[PDB]
């Protein structure tokens, strides 16, 4: 499901986390990597490859910290995934949470559509896969942390998903 | 289920096409457009533009003939759906088929794996909505016409899926 961009297709380094999620979760925190943004699957599998290098090295990271990234070519790229814990959300979220992140800054520009169809379309491959609720709940990154993730455009987006509880 | 890019999303002509399939349907085709081929989500969205003026301007079809499209950018693109008959198998298999077309000529090309995994994902959604069937069989364009379609590698990979039967 969700045709999801695996890790070594965008050229990721190995992951060298070990705390797990325990399955379903039951929130979703959006946010925007406040990087640059991407329009093709090759500038957006170069665009992971860079958030991850600066959470892993410099950072000093076990992997890149979301469970997933949404390109604005539409295609979504596996972070830690489904069963990982991510670190993107802060230490109350990251161990209940799914980490989604759309790769660019949102505050003065909104997402494509298709990268908001990955999305949800990706939530709901998690229900069915049994790594999400039924009745999962989408919160924005300033909802549960201090900060303008994931932009001004892109919060009001989301704050019009059905599965979102502010 | 699924993410589909939109007909209005890439600017389609209306469909003037009437004739249901009946639901649930049993085959899936695998065709190529012989054509161009494209890996970004602009070009890809332009290319089934391209194909679709071929079939209603030249070839004088109610639509383009596929029901689905598959670009190299990794997206699928609306064609004429679930529901309406297609025109891409001739009248034997038109009827009680769903065809789907990788845009591009594979004779020499494989497609990249996210098409190949957009067009599974398809499939799978097209179980999961009830328009085919559980036990669904796919079929190249080669077996069911006198063609190279969809192509030596592609075909070659499509007899490798697991609801393949020749
Ligand atoms: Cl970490």
């Amino acid at each position: 499901c969700g045709s999801i961009v695996p890790r070594r297709e965008w050229r990721a380094l190995a992951s060298e986390c070990r705390e797990r999620l325990t399955r379903p979760v039951r929130y979703v925190v959006v946010s925007h990597t406040a990087g640059s943004h991407c329009d093709t699957p090759a500038s957006c599998a170069q665009q992971a490859q860079n958030v991850q290098s600066y959470h892993v090295r410099n950072l000093g990271w076990c992997d890149v910290g979301y469970n997933f990234l949404i390109g604005e070519d539409g295609l979504v790229y596996e972070g830690r995934g489904w069963n990982i814990k991510g670190a993107h959300a802060g230490p109350t979220w990251n161990p209940i949470s799914i980490g989604i992140s759309f790769m660019g800054n949102y505050m003065n520009r909104v997402p494509p559509p298709r990268a908001l169809r990955a999305a949800q379309n990706l939530l709901a491959c998690g229900v069915a896969l049994g790594a999400l609720r039924s009745n999962y709940e989408v919160k924005g990154h300033r909802d549960v942390q201090p900060t303008l993730s994931p932009g001004d455009r892109l919060y009001e987006i989301i704050q019009t998903w059905s599965h979102y509880r502010a």
